[PDB]
DNA sequence: CCGACAGCGCATCAGC
DNA sequence: GCTGATGCGC
DNA sequence: GTCGG
């Protein structure tokens, strides 16, 4: 909020790369400039005083001294006036509407939200359900929601097996006062790296969820992750809680600290350690993390007994959910 | 200058 | 059907 | 779009 105006530009200038440009290192160049000055703790009064970050450079310092100058970009005035641009911007809004979508339904006159809903046979299961719910996922997830709805989720995974372990992470492990969507990190001991002792081990939490009218739709789902649509239970006369997105994850028990760091995130932290980790020599992913050889080929799997595990092999000090919302 | 930019599950489609 | 590329979203 | 080498 200190730089919410010049963030707010850098994102709608991400967002326009990313859905119209399909230019998607840019897409990240603007997001990463964003983030690191959303954590700058200062007030920032210059472009020139925003490029000494890492990640801000010549054009985007050039673009903040506009934006201080007059409260606005010239080319993001413009982009708002371009339909074309706007239509699909607005599509890339529905879940399972990417880029290369939202621009093929604007081509065959397919722009707007009744477009849409009167031309349903033209949209895959995921993009239909993201459709029916369209308002309800724009709606942000109260914590004390989260904390209902983790009430259930890992009450209904006991029900199903005592020795299943469901984590909520995202931002609600993080600490945010509200997120976007619900995502659990699901074990059992029978997955691990070296076998599945057991069929179905995600199906039969899935179905579980479903019997309690938890989960309501289904947006994709595999042997190890569950994307999906959920409900709270509201009491008698109350008006119904939005439905919610949800994500379920599977990681094999043994991997579970590499699986916690990856979903705890941010996406932008992922990104940074992983790029860090990678000038360290190793690679990591949510099972494991490796050393890279000389040739850059990864490795066999590090011992990992924590989170700091990890962040130790890369040297750097331990960073705690709450300070990984980057 | 310029190569690299994190890493991967699931859905869908083309080609065979 | 299988395999590989692409889209989308974490 | 940015940056390390
Ligand atoms: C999208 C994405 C995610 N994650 C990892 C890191 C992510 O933290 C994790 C969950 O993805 P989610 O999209 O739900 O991100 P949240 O942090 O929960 C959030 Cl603040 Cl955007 P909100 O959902 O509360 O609105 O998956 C990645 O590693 N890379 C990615 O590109
Ligand atoms: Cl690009
Ligand atoms: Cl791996
Ligand atoms: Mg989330
Ligand atoms: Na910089
Ligand atoms: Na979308
Ligand atoms: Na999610």
């Amino acid at each position: 909020t200190l730089n919410g105006g010049i963030t707010d530009m850098l994102t709608e200038l991400a967002n326009f790369e990313k859905n119209v440009s399909q230019a998607i290192h840019k897409y990240n160049a603007y997001r990463k400039a964003a983030s690191v000055i959303a954590k700058y703790p200062h007030k920032i009064k210059s472009g020139a005083e925003a490029k000494k970050l890492p990640g801000v450079g010549t054009k985007i310092l050039e673009k903040i001294d506009e934006f201080l100058a007059t409260g606005k970009l010239r080319k993001l005035e413009k982009i708002r006036q371009d339909d074309t641009s706007s239509s699909i911007n607005f599509l890339t809004r529905v879940s399972g509407i990417g880029p290369s979508a939202a621009r093929k339904f604007v081509d065959e006159g397919i722009k707007t939200l009744e477009d849409l809903r009167k031309n349903e046979d033209k949209l895959n299961h995921h993009q239909r359900i993201g459709l029916k719910y369209f308002g309800d996922f724009e709606k942000r997830i109260p914590r004390e929601e989260m904390l209902q709805m983790q009430d259930i989720v890992l009450n209904e995974v006991k029900k199903v097996d005592s020795e299943y372990i469901a984590t909520v992470c995202g931002s609600f492990r993080r600490g945010a006062e509200s997120s976007g969507d619900m995502d659990v990190l699901l074990t059992h001991p029978s997955f691990t790296s070296e076998s599945t002792k057991q069929p179905k081990l995600l199906h039969q939490v899935v179905e579980q969820l479903q019997k309690v009218h938890f989960i309501t739709d289904t947006l994709s789902k595999g042997e190890t992750k569950f994307m999906g649509v959920c409900q709270l239970p509201s009491k008698n006369d109350e008006k119904e809680y939005p439905h919610r997105r949800i994500d379920i994850r599977l990681i094999p028990k043994d991997q579970y600290y590499c699986g916690v760091l990856y979903f705890t995130g941010s996406d932008i932290f992922n990104k940074n350690m992983r790029a860090h980790a990678l000038e360290k020599g190793f690679t990591i992913n949510e099972y494991t993390i490796r050393p890279l050889g000389v040739t850059g080929v990864a490795g066999e799997p590090l011992p990992v007994d924590s989170e700091k595990d990890i962040f130790d092999y890369i040297q750097w000090k331990y960073r705690e959910p709450k300070d990984r919302s980057e």
